[PDB]
């Protein structure tokens, strides 16, 4: 029971983490050792009124990223709605959906990411997302709802990963606040990347046990 799903959030160094059915809120504190847990462990059924009768509130989120202002989309095998989170507040909602991935963004119809997406994160370009599934991983638009290049190995976009355990996967990821860094997660090792845009560039040296880096978590993952 690891990270299977975060984002971040609009507020300052703030992100939520989606472990099993249940989410945190989180100051994971970037460059800082006050790395803290805001709000929970709690059900997203609970956290989240506008989930409590979805397969989302039974389930949980196992993939999502933020958009723009106060909104995200969420995953749950086949299926993802847009929400605006409302940060700090009982007021979220389902913006649109829930709908199948192929029909939220039908590009995915036929590939790999058609019945589920394991991972993803905001770039800091335009309105692009990376998104990954297995070995493979997309960039993509949302807004104008597009491929922006076909999909391909995680390796050959992201060259750092090349030999490291997130080759062939990751379990959850979302972008941080600092530009053009993102946080990787599968099982108890997590990494912290450079990436740019439009090129294929290592770096950042360290993958690393998440527990070791992120005192917050501890008694929090693994959730059992
Ligand atoms: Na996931």
């Amino acid at each position: 029971g690891y990270i299977n799903a975060a984002f971040r959030s609009s507020r300052n160094n703030e992100a939520y983490l989606f472990i099993n059915d249940k989410y945190v809120l989180l100051d994971y504190a970037p460059g800082t050792s006050n790395d803290k847990v805001l709000y929970g462990p709690s059900f997203v059924r609970d956290g989240y009124k506008s989930l409590a009768k979805t397969i989302f509130g039974t389930y949980g989120i196992d993939c999502s990223f933020d958009t723009e202002y106060n909104e995200a989309f969420i995953f749950y095998e086949n299926f993802c709605a847009r929400i605006d989170y409302a940060p700090h507040s009982d007021k979220d909602k389902i913006i649109s959906g829930p709908k199948k991935i192929a029909d939220m963004f039908p590009f995915f119809k036929g590939t790999v990411f058609e019945n589920g997406i394991d991972a993803a994160f905001r770039s800091t370009k335009g309105k692009e997302v990376y998104l990954f599934k297995g070995d493979k991983y997309a960039r993509i638009d949302y807004l104008t709802n597009r491929l922006v290049q076909n999909i391909k190995s995680i390796s050959d976009g992201f060259p750092c990963l090349r030999g490291t355990i997130f080759e062939a996967g990751m379990d959850s990821a979302f972008a941080s606040h600092k530009t053009n860094e993102a946080y990787l997660f599968k099982g108890e090792y997590y990494a912290r990347i450079n990436f740019t845009p439009g090129s294929t560039n290592d770096i950042m040296g360290g993958v690393k046990k998440t527990l070791d880096y992120w005192p917050s978590l501890r008694g929090i993952i693994p959730l059992e």
